[PDB]
């Protein structure tokens, strides 16, 4: 309900407050939380610069940095209007994985300016969560900061998406008894989230993925790919298929839509392979209803909806992703760490309890952050990507 | 004690944590602190951009922004090493004036870069507290951001200093029965804090102030003034005196030192006017001890020391300054608002209870933030500098 939301925000002027982690009411402790006390850790950090991580909030602090240019489904609406979302993201870090988070909203659509600016304010952050930025812009920024900064940088709306998606896919294949190295996938929308699902599947040795945009699939020599679309045309659609979604969906095991509402029909689901897997994650109106999906013959349907039986939820991955990432002092959130965050999530469900309505856990299950963290941590230490 | 400080910081990995201002454990409230709830204030702010201030932390949030280039008496030691100080400053905003504060430490010594960068991250802050930056650099940045941003910007180490100083001066004059429009002041150190005390006194119609640096006083045609020193040479030292501190101190009513340790003697205090006022605020070793100050003949001595009878303390002004500033929705922290913050502070002491050891209140007295706020607020509304 609208009014219920608005009231909530108005109620306390925001969701995000700061507390003191130590106590101070007099002059004694004052000279320790401030001068001349504060001088002593400052000189420590000056001597050994890594000592930031023991006299400071840094190592439990994740920055939630944004642009405003892609806010939920509201798109480019600016830094002010995105603020409530960023505040909301911060307190979820806090409530789900006991993480201190703070929102920074940046007023610039220039990649290089945003890169530089975030890189210059990294002192206080133990990790960066990038949120609600425009594809393709979000990629170069993520990539630029990732090779620039010595702390973990992570675009949740694309990499966090793929973790839950790949989790739900792996679980769904066990159901219909198929293996992901044998199956032909179609992803509608070559934007941020489409892009990254493609990556996380190729990361999983998918047999073949085809990306489709609002104009047709993407193949070598397509008119106008953005720079990341181009790099992805190389790895995807091996058999070099061309044409519209209607034509291309024909014969596929998995449809994954992150694009639009109601662009897929029941007829279209009938053309897909037996035991079809349909993921209609467009929001709020998915590209097809599970009703019309099961009518076409879909064995499994996931959506981005809470009311519907199989919810792809972003709060499944990011709290546990950052938890182990921080818990490990990881300098980086690598691909293998993503890969490990997927399996851990897919394994909350026992394998004895898998259904066509039990491919993903509940988004609040405390055992999700715990296991995703342990696996994200376990590989960080192993691989070396650790302070 | 050192170890006691270091332990304190280590104890909890920093002084600054974040809380949620609203509750959320399930899915119900989740869809209000996040999607689809957060959409509703976001669209409000998009429609009326001022609505930031009712669905968001902004209007109770002050940013503590720094460089590292002037940390206490540690000077240029970088963004990492300054972090504990900035964290300490944030929780004092919180504990003294119930204000949410967050530390941003900037890794750049380029004025224009720092201006731009802070201006670009202003979305989340209701006010800016600039902290621990190099004179003269701090001035152009303060000035640039002050004319650029629509929120209050405030360099505490200079303007906050002057408020307490001017407060202690006005109170001290009542003691020795002198008026500030008749008296001849000398300030040692034409750095940030010296500079700004000069301003706040000229703001008070001082008869004559003389600034002195590590090389001699400042007069028209002095070899190498920085740009702000130059502007101040015009308003100060009317009688155009030249020479060293020894020579120049001779005959003055007030000495105010913000420079060095032990550069003033008892002999030198004997040359000043009757009922001398001596302010040795250099830290930790003041430019003269009260013992040697009263030996020279000082009627009144203030220092920056807690053990000594008259402490100039920065935590006297800034919590109450920002309180009323925020309490008023001030768009600006103007000169008249500074002026009003001074008088309010000087008037915590009854005027029936003034001593040579009672010119300033206690730095924890809750009635200080309250009154400084009401006066800072009262003039904001009057003058118009208000949303
Ligand atoms: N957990 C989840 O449920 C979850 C996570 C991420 C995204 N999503 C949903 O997926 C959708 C995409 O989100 P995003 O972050 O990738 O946004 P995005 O704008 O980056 O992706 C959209 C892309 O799809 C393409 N597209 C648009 N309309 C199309 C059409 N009719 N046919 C084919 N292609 C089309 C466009 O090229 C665009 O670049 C959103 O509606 C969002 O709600 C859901
Ligand atoms: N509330 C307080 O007690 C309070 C507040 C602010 C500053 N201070 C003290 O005052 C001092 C100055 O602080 P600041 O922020 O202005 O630092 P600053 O470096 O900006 O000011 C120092 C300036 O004094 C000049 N100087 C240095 N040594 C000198 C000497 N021997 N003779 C004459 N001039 C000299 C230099 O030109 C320099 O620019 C510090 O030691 C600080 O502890 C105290
Ligand atoms: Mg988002
Ligand atoms: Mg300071």
């Amino acid at each position: 309900i609208k009014e219920k939301a608005l009231e909530m925000h108005e109620k306390n002027k925001g969701k995000v407050g700061v507390v003191s982690k130590v106590k101070v009411q007099n002059l004694d402790d004052l000279s320790l939380v401030y001068t001349p006390g504060v001088a002593e850790p400052c000189l420590k950090i000056k001597e050994n610069p890594s000592d930031v991580y023991r006299y400071t909030m840094k190592g439990n602090m994740v920055g939630v940095i944004t642009n405003g240019t892609a806010v939920l489904g509201l798109g480019n609406i600016g830094p002010k209007a995105s603020l409530p979302v960023m505040e909301g993201k911060a307190i979820l870090f806090k409530e789900l994985a006991g993480i201190d988070s703070f929102p920074i909203c940046i007023d610039s659509t220039d990649s290089q300016e945003i890169v530089n600016i975030v890189s210059k304010i990294s002192t206080v952050f133990g990790a960066i969560n990038l949120e609600d930025i425009k594809s393709p812009q979000c990629i170069e920024i993520e990539d630029a900061l990732k090779a620039k900064l010595d702390i973990p940088v992570f675009h949740d709306d694309q990499h966090g998406t793929a973790i839950v998606v790949a989790a739900g896919i792996l679980n769904a294949l066990k159901v219909v008894k198929k293996s992901i190295e044998d199956v032909q996938v179609v992803i509608n929308g070559a934007g941020s989230a489409g892009m990254a699902i493609a990556k996380m599947l190729l990361l999983l040795k998918v047999n073949n993925v085809v990306l489709v945009d609002k104009t047709g699939t993407l193949y070598k020599g397509v008119a106008n790919l953005n720079e990341p679309q181009k790099k992805l045309v190389e790895v995807t659609n091996k058999y070099q298929e061309k044409g519209t979604l209607k034509e291309v969906l024909k014969g596929k095991d998995i449809f994954i839509g992150v694009s639009a509402p109601g662009i897929v029909t029941a007829e279209m689901v009938a053309t897909m392979a037996k035991d079809a897997i349909v993921f209609a994650l467009a929001n709020p109106v998915p590209e097809i209803m599970p009703d019309e999906a099961k009518k076409g013959g879909a064995r499994i349907v996931a959506t981005g909806r809470s009311d519907f039986p199989n919810q792809v939820n972003n709060c499944l991955a990011f709290p546990g992703v950052f938890r182990g990432t921080l818990d490990a002092k990881a300098t980086q959130i690598t691909e293998e760490m993503k890969k490990a965050a997927t399996y851990a999530l897919k394994n909350i469900i026992k394998e004895q309890d898998l259904n066509e309505n039990n491919i993903l856990p509940t988004s609040f299950n405390k055992e999700v952050v715990k296991q995703i963290a342990l696996a994200v941590c376990k590989v960080a230490k192993e691989t070396g990507v650790v302070r």
